[PDB]
């Protein structure tokens, strides 16, 4: 540590590892844009802020093209900054980029480069658009085919029309914003369903309810509904998977959150060496994370050592020659809440009975 | 939940679930017309007040 060589007065810092856990960029979407947009350049994620920092880009053209309505509907719902790259080379330029947590398509045909994408270690979950035609009850066995069932996407069936720029308006560039709005305000725990979309455009195809039972399970394709009470809103928080996991778009999204705040915690805690004061300060760190967010009501139980539990050390978790092979393991355990999907109410006449 | 970037002043609204009960429309009634009855328009729902 310290030498001493002269009589004289030596300072030296000893300092512990000081460990915090930073919560940021929730849903940062990204826009593969059309491959016919000459605008865009080749190979380089071309970044935005707000709609008169995109104008600079193109300062007409809000009319027609298929991408420039769905960027300026995507301001229009939630506030954000998104990446703009062309298809093409979707799979080159993802890896190498800061926070990407939302592979948007807007109307672009790329399930083959989401599926190459997203593995479950790397996070990214990636919406995608529901077919543009007709969807009958009946054909119901043939249209969810096209999509194949991953834990990492969500499906939103009706293609949206607005009155400014009369092309349709893809839903997933739409449904983007929405995410970006409700994380930052409620929350990424909360559920994006439920929400009416600030923009002023309407479903292009009304939504029957009974049409909406046959299609709300399986790999499931959420469906925006409109009703009197609250305008046209998001009606489905399902993903493409049908198990009692990952059945959840916020029980998804919490587990990418989660799992990116403590990553780049683990970037300072990276080369020391483990022993009983280092996974001491790992634990209180990552177990004061998952304690604020119990405070705020994202994971259920009804105290903290039923919400979460973390667990380091010689023994427990991991044994003596995983040690001697330089690898410290970390168990964590979430309960995160799930939505309300289907509230039912039981109405007795027995009130003594109780 | 909030993301802080900039150093600056942040005004974040979070509120509660807010709930509450209304009564209204307990009797409002329907009037099934007769069939000869050729003024009431075909399939829609005509609706008067007085």
């Amino acid at each position: 540590t310290t030498v001493t060589s002269y009589p004289g007065v030596y300072i030296e810092e000893l300092n512990s590892l000081a460990l915090s856990v930073s919560n940021s960029a929730t849903a940062v979407p990204v826009f593969a844009v059309d491959e016919q947009n000459q605008y865009i350049s080749e190979d380089n994620a071309i970044r935005i802020n707000s709609w008169m920092d995109y104008l600079n880009l193109i300062g007409n053209f809000n009319n027609e093209d298929k991408l420039d309505v769905s960027v300026r509907a995507y301001f229009a719902n939630g506030g954000g900054y998104c990446y703009l790259v062309k298809t093409t080379s979707l799979e080159k330029i993802i890896p190498t980029l800061d926070d990407v947590t939302l592979l948007v398509a807007a109307g672009e045909d790329i399930k083959t480069t989401v599926d190459v994408l997203c593995q479950p270690g790397k996070g990214l979950f990636a919406v995608f658009d529901g077919p543009e035609t007709e969807l009958t009850i009946n054909g119901a066995e043939e249209a969810k085919q096209a999509y194949t069932a991953t834990p990492f996407a969500a499906v939103y069936y009706p293609w949206l029309k607005a009155d400014w720029a009369n092309i349709d308006i893809p839903p997933s560039a739409v449904m983007a914003g929405v995410y970006a709005s409700v994380d930052l305000s409620r929350g990424v725990w909360k559920a994006p369903a439920n929400v009416a979309l600030k923009g002023g455009l309407e479903p292009k195809f009304l939504v029957t309810d009974e049409l909406q039972g046959e299609y709300n399970t399986g790999r499931a394709i959420n469906m925006i509904r409109n009703f009197s009470n609250t305008g046209t809103t998001v009606w489905g928080a399902r993903t493409l998977e049908d198990k009692d996991n990952w059945r959840y778009v916020p029980v998804r999204r919490l587990f990418n959150s989660v799992e990116r705040d403590i990553k780049r915690a683990m970037s300072f805690a990276m080369f020391e060496p483990n022993n009983q004061p280092t996974w001491e300060r790992v634990r209180a760190a990552i177990s004061n994370y998952l304690y604020s967010l119990w405070q705020q009501g994202g994971l259920a139980g009804s105290k903290e050592e039923d919400a979460y539990f973390v667990q380091i050390g010689k023994g427990i978790t991991m044994t003596q020659e995983q040690i001697d092979a330089g690898q410290m393991i970390v168990k964590v355990g979430l309960a995160a809440v799930r939505p309300a999907e289907f509230i039912i109410l039981q109405f007795t006449q027995d009130v003594e009975q109780r």
